[PDB]
């Protein structure tokens, strides 16, 4: 059909068409009279498998004979999403599967619609992991991801009565084709026990023993024939273990339970030892998997040459302490050398400044769970603090600030702390963010050593985030400069010189439209609601957490429905406000909010003054999947934390990528995307970090706002009165309490200047041609946001390697 | 090689091979220079199901085209074993394949040895299920055998210090090529809630719901082309299960643990609830799927005539009440009626006279677990009970026997009354325990209604137990009367016009000493023991339990080496004793046997006087695979059960069939066995029925036997003395405290004439010529035990069906 989505030659298609009806009958044992929809999915499924295994093979193949160095990235969390689309736009088989399917009286789309997400993350972190993996395979890097296969991923979110209910992700229920079991490469894993000293050192002993069963999915480069490996452990208890009889074996669970699902947070931290132990788990695992491929090339000089760990935050930063033990304890080599070669091998990226979402393990858990990595840990944190006393001596406040160890009612390990200590390069994840690191959280270690501190920009992945969601718009920019810029994104640059092009103009627009009819269509056929294709798009989609504010989002949205109750007959340029987003389980105040937005939406939604002029949505089950579809059809994209707080953000690239505009403080990447756009293309409003410090110093009083604000005067008094709620009218206090009393986040800080940028993008919005005219520059500037560029950032500066665009042999 | 192994023809030949490759490649992602001998044989076993495929989807379509009426084989138990050879013998591929691998460079045998036992079952019970499948599929009965996808199948046993340890039977670990999961008819069942009643009849209410999801595995008949189904159920937990979050989650293990072991008892009944809510799992979702595949054809009158429900052992028993609850609580059928319909449907088949092995679930169980099949089954006794005052008017004590439900300490349902209430045939597995059911047990119920008794003696499948696990047998057989008895296996009786054919003599022998030559062999590769394959091989392989008497074997053995160590230099019949049995976890006198048998190896095994003239083996881990190897190599075959005891027995038909003789007493199938041989050509001893109950009223005494017999007393002395445990010299009390004091099983009053007939055994064998004109004899009366012969005796006599030995098209 369209030219970004391959050669549908007659060779490709007859071949696709006899290996879909060979799976369909031997693998899954079926014919076209009883075959469903889901097998119909699977035989293209395991058709399409067909085509990366040879690539797969070749791959795994060269890395051998050509030994590059490796990059293992160590991951709790992978959020992958559907795998079916992806591979064939990865492998040039879209036109062919879709003319395939069609002439077997298919509809592809139809078929991929049925393919489980798989949800192995939370939001941006987990989803970082996906797009690196996605850009290492690109840019040739011989890259590995390392994670756990969860049983169960982030639940799926159910709203009953406005409140959120979390059932079960089962996405293994009908099996998962693109995995493959190697039950071969089974590793033990130890746990509790005790520690022995001998005239040779420290033995760990009496320990329990947790198998790792590994499972590789591939995970195949853009068009250049790379398919490189994500290996996710799984947990296994071995056939001796607890060996009345029938409790035995029973009791396997126990110990399986390890991998059986996903944490669910990602506010907050929780010190539960379940989670240490998926922690260890991942970590004790892959380290063996990288000594053994390493040994296969005595000599661990070279293990940093052939070896880097990325540690994404410090989920998987008991891989120090873990190279330590293998290397001091089992190879024998002397404490110094074992530091050098873990320091040099290991780097850390951080993707948070929120001190409650920092991981401190009490120590009594350590102990009793680890105990020789503790004995390693203060012992690492006896030799830090000897360096850090030399450098600055005297200074015994900064001994207490530096220390791993907190001292305090229960002991607590700063793991990040620990990760600084122990690599050789430290991140963050956008610029200002990096800043804010160098300045304040990390500034004594900063002063210490100056070089460790890098920035990496974060991005996403094209493929996935334009080509893949968006087809329509690839096309009409394919048409204009070709298909380069699909693994080189800077290119989308040259589209600067079509902003006073009608045609151009025309196309963009026109697609834009195309994707909110039809998501518009996605909106009433799988949820029976309601909305006009004509307003304004307006979508905040992002995990619900205060520092995010879509609280701030409510209170705008509360105001124009109350600006519009006033004068009902003046002009308002209408909206659909789309919020969505998963609460962690235990975050009552983040599921209080999501019940505020759909409370909203059951008055703003059935006021007949209103008219089609205003609608609120909350969307069900925000996931990748569902972002695929709703980025695509958005004009505005909300990215309205505090300045300070959201360490990158990612959503925003992915719809600057896709032609909406963005209302947004200056935090985060967004500082960055302004930058390369232009502020003028941009709805920048509120404090800047440093407004919000004052603020911190005078004090923030709340009251202030409330007392000079009518319309936020109105706003709070609806809440408070049960406007909102006429059954429970105390139902908000809550919220109306936080927002008086204790907000951390200074939602009223920036209310008056939001509602007035807010009246800036409606103002534009009645000016289709210029609206558009600004999505091009937008859109021409996003170049920056591609995880390709990011990942040839870490390549070059971080793990010595070079990227390489060249083909492998077919 | 051998012909009774089909051809190898050069089309099929290189085909086998392509798709060898083809499955090793794509199927398993590996290359020749990776591959370990587990992914040879997985690619070999992908390549053969290949070839059931198409068979199984047209069997199907088939039975939906012709509509016949369908038996459905409920057990908790199929004794699979292993599963690749089986399917290419009854496919005709054994010698294609066999070229195939080794044009391959590959051994098939090594392949084969790689496959894991499907020990979905305990012993005798769990095999007749397996050899039943086979049989009905080579009889073109539109056949189903529904049961449990247990997890973890019986434990295998290692031996530590000669004591049994149990460890997990993990057989899932890499994979099962077999089965086929079908998600997709998953199906409910019902826990707990409790009884509401309306206008509208009762209801069952706020019940838990545990899904099953069914596994598929292809049953492929003899050279046919029929492929029949085995159904087993796997419990899964709904997705709104217990939906604080993270145990939710890890708390839906409870429900799937009901499909998690398989219970390793065959001695003993437990009143455990686990146990019974695989009972209740089993029959809830098989008769869904057996009223849905009905349904696609309101009137009920016709299923009997389009479903039977054969019940294996009183485990399924709750089919009953459950087939009552649909009928006239779901489909409102009035009670009569649906009672009809339900005798007319079931039938139930015994396999013990034990009292401890008999059903008896307390009520407090079941009214927790199943209320309304509670009340089912009062109102089912009360009507029942009614039938027998008006048939039997004034016998107050037949009313108390009779009754399904035991009065006592606690109550008690018993489930064989309920069987043979609910069912139109009740059958015994060999004609002398279905006389014994008729005269004692079931007596009052036979009283009641003689036309239900019948007998259906057991049978073993000669496709397992003499094609494929004796190969060279079966080669020399089809030399003389052709390939035709594979399937109608009296034609065996053809053999005996070779029974002075010096040939065939010298044919047999040299097939016998080759599989003792080789299963020597296999005693040192795999266990290090060392074994003269010239002696006799005396083996007795079983479950271990009081009944069967492996400790009357002992005290022969006992009495073979202190008759040697009294005459050193005296001639002896050389033996090698082979005694291997697994023992239920809790029994701990089989436990204490195990441990006897091992002692007396290690002080017969090392006495340099005894020399290679005697040897005791214990066989770790005996399972069906071990049964295809050992079962060919023997020449005695031990079936020494006390008179009235053992139901049927089969393996003492696999022992027939492969060329070994029978020492045993007239007890089950051996004294069909003997009556089909002749008893000349037959080993019997010991006690009929008859002395038996004549010993039990008089009373047993066992000091009198130990008076008068000083061989016993001797053996008696040393078992106490501490001669067979050194170390520990009272290890042995409880055997000896059980023998002289409460053996209901009276290995004392057989002891005497056991020994003298061993003696009889050991004289025929020095003349080797008329010992083979014995065994002639022996296999060529073995026909009637055939599995073939059994189902079509059920098939016409309970199911009202005709078996059919025509081909499908291929
Ligand atoms: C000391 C160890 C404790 C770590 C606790 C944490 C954390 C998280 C950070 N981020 C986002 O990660 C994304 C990817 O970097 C960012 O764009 C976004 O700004 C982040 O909030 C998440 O999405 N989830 C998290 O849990
Ligand atoms: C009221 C319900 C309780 C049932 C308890 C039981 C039982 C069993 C019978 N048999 C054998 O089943 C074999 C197959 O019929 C026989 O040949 C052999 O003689 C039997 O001992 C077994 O092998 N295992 C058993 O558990």
């Amino acid at each position: 059909q369209i030219s970004v989505r391959g050669l549908a030659g007659v060779e490709n298609v007859t071949e696709l068409k006899k290996n879909f009806n060979r799976h369909l009958h031997f693998t899954l044992v079926k014919d076209r009279n009883v075959a469903t929809p889901r097998d119909y999915y699977f035989a293209l499924a395991h058709t399409v498998r067909d085509h990366l295994v040879g690539r797969w093979i070749r791959t795994q193949q060269h890395y051998y004979e050509k030994d590059p160095k490796r990059i293992y990235y160590l991951s709790l969390e992978f959020y992958m999403g559907r795998t079916l689309q992806n591979t064939m736009v990865n492998l040039a088989l879209e036109n062919a599967c879709d003319e395939a399917t069609y002439q077997l009286g298919l509809d592809m789309e139809e078929l991929e619609e049925i393919e489980e997400d798989a949800g192995l993350g939370n939001g941006g972190l987990g989803r970082l992991a996906a797009c690196f993996l996605d850009s290492m395979a690109t840019l040739g890097l011989a890259a590995y991801g390392y994670g756990i296969r969860y049983e169960f991923g982030i639940f799926n979110q159910k709203i009953c009565g406005g409140w959120q209910m979390e059932e079960a992700d089962d996405w293994l229920r009908y099996g998962n084709p693109w995995e493959k079991a190697r039950p071969e490469f089974t590793l033990p894993v130890h746990f509790y026990g005790r520690v022995e000293h001998t005239s040779q050192g420290a033995k760990w002993v009496d320990t329990q023993v947790v198998l790792a069963m590994p499972y590789d999915t591939p995970v195949p480069g853009y068009r250049n024939n790379v398919v490189n490996t994500m290996r996710l452990w799984s947990a296994k208890a071995p056939n001796d273990f607890n060996l009345g009889y029938i409790q035995a074996v029973l009791d396997r669970n126990l110990a399986e339970n390890i991998s059986r699902v996903l944490y669910p947070n990602d506010n907050f931290f929780e010190g539960k030892e379940l989670r240490l132990k998926q922690e260890y788990f991942v970590v004790a695992a892959t380290l063996q998997d990288i000594i053994r491929r390493f040994k296969s090339s005595t000599n661990f000089d070279a293990f940093p040459d052939k070896v880097a760990i990325q540690l994404n935050d410090t989920h998987p930063s008991l891989a120090i302490p873990e190279l330590m033990r293998v290397l001091v304890d089992l190879e024998r080599l002397d404490w110094d050398k074992a530091w050098e070669v873990t320091v040099k091998t290991c780097a850390y990226t951080n993707h948070t400044v929120l001190p409650e979402a920092l991981e401190r393990w009490p120590v009594h858990l350590l102990e009793t769970l680890l105990p020789r990595h503790l004995q390693i840990i203060y012992e690492i944190n006896q030799r830090f603090l000897n360096r850090v006393a030399a450098a600055f001596p005297g200074d015994v406040d900064r001994l207490r600030r530096m220390s791993l160890v907190e001292e305090g009612a229960v002991k607590r390990i700063n793991m990040a702390h620990l990760c600084i200590a122990g690599s050789h390069a430290v991140n963050g994840v956008a610029r200002i963010h990096s800043e804010i690191l160098k300045k304040t959280i990390f500034k004594d270690f900063y002063e210490l050593e100056p070089h460790k501190f890098q920035n990496k920009t974060n991005g996403i992945t094209p493929r996935r985030w334009l080509v893949l969601c968006n087809p329509g718009l690839a096309e009409i920019i394919a048409e204009r400069i070709g298909e380069e810029y699909i693994s080189d994104l800077d290119q989308l640059r040259k589209l600067l010189s079509y902003v006073d092009d009608e045609a151009f103009i025309r196309d963009v627009a026109k697609v834009k439209q195309e994707n909110k009819l039809k998501f518009a269509a996605y909106l009433e056929r799988e949820y029976k609601v309601h909305i006009n294709p004509n307003s304004l798009f307006d979508v905040q989609v992002k995990r619900i957490h205060e520092y995010k504010r879509q609280l701030l989002n409510c209170l705008h949205v509360i105001t124009l429905y109350n600006r519009i109750k006033k004068e009902p007959n003046k002009f308002v340029v209408p909206r659909t406000v789309m919020i969505g987003g998963k609460a962690a389980p235990g975050y009552h105040m983040a599921k209080m909010i999501i019940k505020l937005i759909t409370a909203i939406g059951d008055v703003v939604n059935h006021d007949p003054v209103v008219g089609d002029r205003l609608r609120v949505i909350f969307l069900e089950n925000y996931r990748v999947s569902l972002a695929e579809k709703v980025i695509p059809a958005a004009d505005l994209s909300e990215q309205i934390s505090t300045a300070g707080t959201e360490a990158s953000g990612t959503g925003n690239m992915k719809f600057m990528l896709n032609g909406a505009l963005t209302i947004g403080t200056m935090d985060g990447a967004n500082v960055e995307m302004a930058e390369e756009a232009g502020e003028e293309n941009f709805f920048i409003f509120g404090m800047r970090v440093e407004d919000v410090d004052r603020l911190d110093q005078r004090g923030y009083n709340a009251q202030e706002y409330y007392d000079r604000i009518p319309e936020l005067r109105q706003i709070i008094e609806q809440l408070s009165s049960g406007f909102f709620s006429p059954k429970q009218p105390d139902l908000f206090k809550d919220i109306v309490n936080m927002l008086m009393h204790h907000d951390r986040f200074k939602v009223f800080a920036d209310y008056e200047e939001y509602v007035k940028c807010q009246e800036r993008v409606s103002a534009l919005y009645k000016n289709p041609r210029e609206w558009t005219r600004m999505v091009i520059r937008n859109i021409a500037t996003s170049g920056k946001f591609s995880s390709d560029r990011t990942i040839a950032q870490y390549a070059r500066e971080i793990w010595g390697v070079e990227p390489s665009r060249q083909r492998l042999p077919a």
